[PDB]
């Protein structure tokens, strides 16, 4: 077989990106300042973290084994529990004590035949007493919220109609439904999208099969009262390329950013309208809602070139690292309209941004608060001379959070410091009676001075000030998505406003 | 109550001495070089590591909660398992989420009444299918060698005659006995020493009660074929001082270094002879044996002043940090002699040394190989300018290992590098047929450049060369004693030569 390296090599596993690969507990974490005693619940986050050195050189960040962190908060005390998802990949590679799964989303490069290729490293969400560890090429993996034990691959009591489950399901605060989909829903290179939803009782509600114009990456989607929206990243899959050992994804400069709109209830596949936004990269969705006119307001990160530059076009054409900026875009869509081309979006701020969060109590409805990561290149904000040599590569950089008030237009910016970078933030309602976007923000910091991770707790009253700084004595590798599960929420999700 | 700090403060918990307090697993550790495939067994080590910040300012290193590391070796692969001993202290402080036990060995400063005050941080040894986590003020805590689960306080099936069990029991390679003792054997300030042994079947053999001339610290002891030897450190205990909030230990410049010799079998308390070595500090025993003349050769680290300077005499008189050197001393004792004063010892090498190990296959018999820690102050060996600001305080420093051949007088010195310090080494016989001191040496390194720990594997054929360097992505806080449990040894201890 291809030889298995016995230590990590390359930029993707250097400095702060070096895997730690620890599982277990650190209770009673060190705290500078004071954690508000009223905060009770768990911050779950997932990071890609290769358990074994890959036989694939410069294996992308997105292909690392999912490791779940839980920060358990009560009476101003916090404990860390950390455990890898027991994917088929993790278990078989652990047994063999060497890497067996090959290139990102290319089964033809695997050293053994996998049934499930999930790294379960995309997202970690709460649904009906379980954690779901999500990866958009696979079904979810169900886990115990208390122990982080893996129960196994989850098929919703045999109801799961799709081979694939999105990393970005939406939770309706009114209906208590989990609104889902999968792309490549019938296997590698298929244009089949399965749109499906589950009621709070766990019974499947919607199941609509539709066809994508191209086999494009649909990473995120949006849900309104009456519509579901599928923005397609112009990364396109050719299974014949994959069979020769090629990349799953290849940029296509010749296609628009397709935005499919489907009626949310009682629709057929043919009811989908594929609107055509100006060519660009579909980033993460903040939220979507229908205004008084009944028009969809789609608010999402949007770039004008390939953010995933490591997957260029057929002739290897694409941007360089740190060249492409994503901006907080508003797209207006009308399902009634027969005009497929969409106008350029309006931009809500000028910041290079990503990883937008709202108060999920107004998810699928009009929101007036967004929290998002920013990358400010303004001199001095990040000491690049100090950070970059310690940073490694393969992961996006954010050197602050921003809070946008959509009513007033006021922006607050949290800057952790010149030698610190942030992950995706979570929002915690102050209590069940709290106004929209009123409460606490938590965000994991990479401290490049200490080569340690920190968990910052902010009050939305003043986002510039750390109320508490939780000091971890180890590195948590830069990760992807995380979620708050409040103790006062019986189904793990907050009550509607 | 005295307020509980929510983060660690002071030199004893700064830099590399900052508690990590992690429990769990890191499997398939990164390896530079090659671990010999024939090595099969576990390296167990214990470190003091406070689980919660103390309410006692500048709490000594020796008062930290015992955390057990296990390095499990097979076919050139190694896994780390890490778990705290579930002492009464650990469990009750974990329940309270704050420190409750007060000053080192002073129950009158405790915020609650403890039955057992053990931190189980002294040593971790194998006996009859269990680990024993040792602390000289308490009985052992029994643990699972595989899972590091704590079974609880161990009383040897109700046979334990003493309130105290030494951190330095001796394993006779011929008789397969565990030879033990406890000082302060009837509680705080008592001059009672209980000498006791267990046969390989777990039945108690010897139990002799004797009286110490003073209530002095007997940290280590020595066992020969026919004698047991108790060197007393001139640190003396006054319970009346303790009741006023004073130190358990206070140096006494007016007494010799007492060395008690007792017949190993069938003795009474009154059979002990208290010989009087020149005033000095009794360091760790390498080994003792009877020569052809029947005289005891006692080989141990020996200093001329108080190594534990933080416990000075009644008027606060004592040395400064890094001032006192310990030297590899040979004391000659004759149980038959009526002359109590002993001559100054002969010195086997000139090195400032401690933590001596032998091939334990010749324990209690003539040995011709010793491995020990050294601290070379020769300029350039340690980059003090770089290390000291990152080092913290409270723990002894060693910047190399030495192998002494007692026959030839040849010394090999392992220097890990200018920005690395060592812990206590272990010796592993190459195989069951290997000559004395022939095989492998392992030692945990503190790497002050990476602020990470490393486990170095050396061949005794050439101690200057690292055969393998196991790269931990976390710090293991400087610790005390560790032991090898070879897979080929059913009772966990090597066969006699
Ligand atoms: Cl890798
Ligand atoms: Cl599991
Ligand atoms: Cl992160
Ligand atoms: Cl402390
Ligand atoms: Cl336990
Ligand atoms: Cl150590
Ligand atoms: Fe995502
Ligand atoms: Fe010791």
């Amino acid at each position: 077989l291809p030889p298995a390296p016995r230590y990590f090599q390359g930029e993707n596993t250097a400095g702060f990106m070096r895997p730690v690969r620890f599982e277990g507990d650190i209770t009673n974490l060190e705290v500078v300042g004071e954690i508000p005693k009223s905060i009770e619940g768990t911050f779950y986050r997932v990071m890609p973290e290769p358990h074994l050195p890959s036989f694939i050189p410069n294996d992308p960040w997105f292909n690392g084994d999912g490791n779940i962190s839980g920060f358990y908060f009560k009476d101003g005390h916090v404990d860390l529990k950390q455990r890898y998802v027991r994917t088929e990949k993790f278990v078989r590679e652990a047994e063999a004590r060497r890497s067996l799964l090959g290139k990102y989303r290319n089964r033809y490069t695997d050293l053994v035949e996998f049934k499930i290729r999930s790294t379960a490293n995309g997202n970690i969400v709460y649904w009906r007493g379980q954690l779901l560890a999500l990866k958009e090429d696979s079904p979810p993996y169900a886990m115990d919220p208390e122990t982080l034990e893996t129960f196994g691959v989850y098929d919703f009591d045999g109801q799961l109609p799709s081979l694939t489950f999105t990393a970005h399901p939406k939770f309706d605060p009114v209906t208590r439904e989990m609104v889902c989909f999968g792309y490549e829903a019938k296997g590698d290179g298929t244009r089949d999208i399965c749109y499906y939803s589950f009621g709070p009782d766990g019974k499947i509600a919607e199941t609509v099969w539709l066809v994508s114009p191209v086999c494009g990456m649909i990473h995120d989607f949006a849900v309104t009262e009456n519509f579901v929206i599928f923005p397609i990243i112009p990364l396109v899959c050719d299974v014949e390329r994959m069979k020769q050992g090629g990349d799953h994804w290849q940029w296509d400069y010749s296609i628009p950013m397709y935005i499919g709109v489907l009626p949310r209830r009682g629709a057929q596949g043919s009811d989908v309208k594929w609107f055509e936004a100006p060519h660009g990269f579909a980033g993460h969705v903040a939220n979507a809602f229908e205004d008084d006119k009944g028009h969809i307001q789609l608010q999402m990160a949007y770039a004008k070139d390939n953010v995933f530059f490591w997957w260029p076009d057929a002739n290897g054409k694409g941007p360089r690292p740190g060249e492409v900026e994503a901006h907080f875009a508003n797209f207006v869509l009308d399902y009634q309209s027969d005009k497929l081309p969409l106008a350029e979006p309006t931009y809500l701020v000028d910041d290079d941004m990503e990883f937008p969060r709202i108060d999920d109590r107004v998810a699928t409805r009009k929101h007036k608060h967004t929290f998002f990561c920013i990358f400010d290149r303004k001199p001095g904000v990040t000491d690049f001379e100090f950070v970059m040599p310690r940073a490694g590569g393969g992961a996006p950089m954010s050197n602050g959070l921003a809070h946008l008030n959509h009513e007033t237009g006021d922006i607050q910016r949290y800057l952790p410091g010149p030698r610190k970078l942030t992950g995706e933030c979570i929002f915690i309602p102050r209590n069940s009676e709290a106004a929209e976007g009123d409460g606490y923000v938590m965000v994991l910091l990479a401290n490049y001075e200490d080569m340690c991770s920190e968990l910052a707790v902010l009050d939305t009253k003043d986002l510039t000030n750390e109320v508490a700084l939780i000091k971890l004595p180890v590195r948590l590798r830069p990760g992807l998505h995380g979620n708050w599960v409040d103790k006062s929420d019986v189904d793990g999700h907050p009550a509607p406003l």
